[PDB]
């Protein structure tokens, strides 16, 4: 019926290919893609100082839910601004709540972590990113490029974006439509 | 020496995901990169709508030369832009003169064409790139996913971002650092 809906959350220090990718693939999916910034409207320097200019403010489009899945770009500092967040901590569990899907990268996940979300599922993450991931115990590591138990779906760095963002395409639209969205990109 | 510098020329319709990897890849090289804005100094809407803030305008960053590398992302639209325009005729017509290397990928090649850059390369371009590239026989086409000849460097499309961005830092830094800064971005 209605097309699908994706929040984005853009933090400062994102891995801007790990934004970009997901973005344009959704897009190419039809999905309608909010760049939600979580300081507010301005511009973000993400973390080789690519800067992108947010849709909205999280502010304006934690109000316009729910979506279909939020997806959380990686970045080191990006990850650690949102698992300080409480508008992330909240969109999350609200998310978890209504058993819609997530979807995170590299050291994204590690907000899941900081928000008590997903426990008890398998996820990957970056290398860089698995001990800080694994504190607790709370989850199950995966090395699989893209991972996915539920409704966490995880993957591992910029080089597994293009897999990570048609995982999510699958989810939401179904294989036919990942498949026709991945033959153009030119993928190996 | 001293650094080297790469001029990522940015158009309106540009591909985002062509445009902040090589950016991106670029810097974790250590070389200096300006996204240089074709229309001025404003944000840039790329095809899948990301909005990208140029580091400067193409006005100025021309004044600022010269490159080690000028990279023309693709996207349709951008590289119909970077073909219509005399500042782009001008500079890729001056790294040219100055053996210095220029890089194009997906439709970006086209605007080779349109500036009479580099006849009697192999190059290669998005299948559907092809017939516009070969109009009038004046390139040999190749279907390797990244192709270099001499000192024009061609790729295919968003899914040959990261081997087109390696196949830079290679030229300018060497294999090793294409290999170092390959290492962490969990490529398969």
């Amino acid at each position: 019926m209605a097309s699908k809906r994706a929040l984005v959350i853009l933090a400062k220090g994102a891995e801007e290919m790990e934004t970009v990718i997901p973005v344009d693939v959704m897009r190419r999916a039809g999905i309608k893609v909010t760049v939600a910034g979580l300081a507010g409207k301005d511009p973000v320097q993400c973390s080789r100082d690519v800067v992108i200019c947010p849709d909205a403010s999280l502010e304006d489009a934690k109000k316009e839910g729910p979506y279909d899945v939020v997806v959380l770009p990686g970045g080191n500092l990006g990850a650690q601004n949102l698992s300080e967040s409480a508008a992330v901590k909240e969109i999350l569990k609200e998310q978890e709540n209504r058993k819609g899907l997530i979807a995170a990268i590299c050291a994204g996940p590690t907000a899941l972590l900081a928000h008590e979300i997903g426990f008890g599922s398998k996820v990957t993450t970056h290398p860089l990113a698995k001990d800080k991931m694994m504190n607790g115990g709370h989850y199950t590591y995966s090395e699989n490029r893209v991972e996915k138990d539920g409704l966490i779906l995880t993957s591992r760095g910029p080089g597994t974006s293009f897999e990570f963002a048609l995982a999510i395409v699958e989810a939401l639209n179904g294989k036919e439509v990942a498949a026709q969205v991945k033959a153009p990109l030119v993928l190996k």
